[PDB]
């Protein structure tokens, strides 16, 4: 047992957020790829279990370079209804409640996955740098509200 992780990002706060599920993936002896959604094979995620999805929202409402490719992959008109059956899935978003359009790219993913089958764990993440916290006030939490569910469906020893 095995976590993915996928991170689209401009300016390096969502591949850091990734990072940190690297880091706190290790410390709960769970397997862990961390890679740009550009790169990773897209193909191979109606195969994924477990994928989290950590991605910013740009200028614009727009996803980041390293997410481009993969937003005109995964909104393909035909892709079937079912093509995610075997997906849970969560959205992490980093965004800043300042912007007409905020978190729109963890928003419209989210529902996206949905609309393919995925099975979501939590509601998107609102990372927001309006906080005085910065988007750690919503991840904080939001993460912890991962783990438990995680470890639920990767049980301890007994
Ligand atoms: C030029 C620029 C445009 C932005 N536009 C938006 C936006 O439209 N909506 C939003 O929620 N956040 C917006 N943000 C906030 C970023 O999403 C936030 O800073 C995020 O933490 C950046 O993540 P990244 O470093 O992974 O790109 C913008 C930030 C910058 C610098």
């Amino acid at each position: 047992p095995q976590l993915l992780v996928l991170f689209g990002s401009q300016t390096g706060t969502a591949q850091d957020v990734s990072e940190r599920l690297g880091r706190e993936a290790r410390r709960r002896r769970l397997g862990c790829r961390v890679q740009a959604l550009d790169s990773y094979p897209v193909v191979n995620l109606i195969n994924e279990p477990l994928v989290i999805f950590v991605c910013a929202t740009t200028g614009q409402g727009d996803p980041p370079d390293n997410m481009k490719n993969f937003w005109r992959f995964i909104f393909r008109k035909n892709l079937p209804s079912t093509a995610l059956c075997q997906m849970d899935f969560a959205v992490l978003g980093l965004g800043d409640s300042s912007y007409a359009k905020f978190n729109f790219v963890a928003k419209k993913l989210h529902r996206r996955l949905l609309q393919l089958g995925g099975s979501a764990l939590l509601p998107v993440c609102l990372g927001d740098d309006q906080h005085e916290l910065g988007p750690d006030a919503a991840v904080d939490p939001w993460l912890r509200d991962l783990w438990d569910r995680v470890l639920g469906l990767y049980p301890p020893p007994p």
